[PDB]
């Protein structure tokens, strides 16, 4: 049984929020104890997953250098899978793999609105939980294509419900925040309301708290749907409204999923993960 003091220490980052009001630690750089967790979990032989969607040209511009940048960065030293969803096997990059690391790869439906498919994301994920990732994983991350890993992500994020929180906005006040505001949409927060505001581009847990959070979130989107809305920014709306409700036992700092268009303010020490660079002419096709 691991409990917190063994690995976190918040008295480290004094100058930023390392505890919520429900507990749970949100893990900044030097907060982490990442030999003591290394030696707890090899001992148990977990295994991590990783799911990663890629869909039109978002495999060509993204996909081979998020995978060879979590090859060489996520969970080293335990075994990780990666579960790659393109809509054109054909198009798949296949990299080397490092020890420790494997993979699968699966043809899904492309959507035809790139909401669509960022939003659908949530059912597939669920129906791969239930058929086999559950088997095959102790801790699941789900992620955006378009990012880098650039140094260590490891065991230190691993948890029951994992949130990340936003680099742009983790500064800011709740009213401040882009949740959805229209009571319409499944997603809404009212003003006075809200912890934090959560990235959609990566969310993780155990397979069963993994399988809920994607189930709910695709609950919102289709009662959305046949309410004729759509959440402001989508399936990150909706897992805003869901972590308002049930609030993750781990939160991540904005260093495990960085923003340089910002630059590289005093309170990010050290960047595990990095935005790519926006490039919506070529791959979106739709408004
Ligand atoms: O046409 C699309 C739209 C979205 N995605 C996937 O859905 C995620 C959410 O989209 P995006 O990164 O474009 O959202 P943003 O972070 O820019 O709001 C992407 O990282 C991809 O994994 C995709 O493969 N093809
Ligand atoms: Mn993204």
């Amino acid at each position: 049984k691991l409990k917190l003091s063994d690995w976190f220490n918040p008295f480290k980052r004094p100058e930023v929020v390392t505890m919520t009001k429900w507990k749970a630690p949100v893990v900044w750089e030097g907060t982490y104890n990442r030999a003591v967790l290394d030696n707890y979990y090899a001992k148990q032989k977990i295994t991590v997953g990783l799911t990663v969607f890629a869909v039109g040209r978002y495999i060509e511009h993204y996909l081979e250098e998020f995978l060879t940048s979590a090859n060489k960065h996520f969970m080293v030293g335990h075994p990780v899978i990666f579960y790659i969803m393109v809509d054109d096997v054909s198009r798949m990059p296949l990299i080397e793999l490092g020890p420790l690391r494997s993979f699968k790869v699966f043809k899904i439906k492309p959507e035809k609105r790139w909401q669509d498919i960022s939003m659908m994301r949530m059912k597939t994920i669920g129906e791969h939980i239930v058929a086999h990732i559950q088997h095959e994983v102790d801790f699941l991350f789900c992620m955006d294509v378009d990012q880098v890993f650039q140094d260590k992500f490891g065991v230190e994020t691993l948890g029951e419900s994992v949130a990340q929180l936003q680099a742009g906005w983790y500064k800011a006040d709740p009213n401040d925040f882009t949740y959805e505001r229209r009571k319409e949409s499944a997603a809404y927060i009212p003003f006075g309301e809200g912890d934090f505001y959560y990235h959609a581009a990566i969310f993780g847990g155990t397979p069963t708290q993994v399988l809920n959070i994607t189930q709910e979130c695709f609950k919102g989107i289709l009662k959305d749907k046949k309410n004729d809305i759509e959440a402001q920014w989508h399936d990150e709306s909706h897992l805003n409204k869901y972590f308002l409700l049930n609030k993750p036992t781990k939160i991540l700092s904005p260093e495990y999923c960085w923003d340089y268009h910002i630059g590289l303010p005093a309170d990010i020490k050290l960047v595990k993960m990095s935005w790519q660079t926006k490039e919506y002419n070529v791959v979106r096709n739709n408004v």
